[PDB]
């Protein structure tokens, strides 16, 4: 795994969107208001661990704020677009 810190953009804000739309269907945490995805947003790349030396899968470490209440998201991405699952949320957490 690679680590690198991307920009809270509109692309970040809308795995933010995702996370809290696939909690809602959980329901640990009741009905989430999405609000606003915040910094510091982490991107993990995974290589194959041998030859060809390639990406197979993205991982994002999010902190999303929803109905006002401050939760860590991870959401993986695979390399054919639209498979994105959630990983974890879990909260509220402290701000970073």
């Amino acid at each position: 795994g690679e680590w690198e810190i991307i920009d809270i953009g509109p692309f970040t804000q809308n795995l933010g969107k995702f996370a809290v739309d696939e909690e809602n269907k959980i329901g640990q945490y009741g009905r989430l208001t999405f609000n606003k995805v915040i910094r510091p947003c982490m991107k993990k790349t995974i290589y194959e661990n041998e030859g060809f030396r390639e990406i197979k899968g993205y991982e994002y470490q999010l902190y999303v704020y929803a109905s006002d209440k401050l939760f860590r998201a991870d959401i993986s991405e695979q390399v054919v677009a639209g498979g994105r699952k959630l990983l974890r949320f879990n909260g509220p957490v402290p701000p970073p």
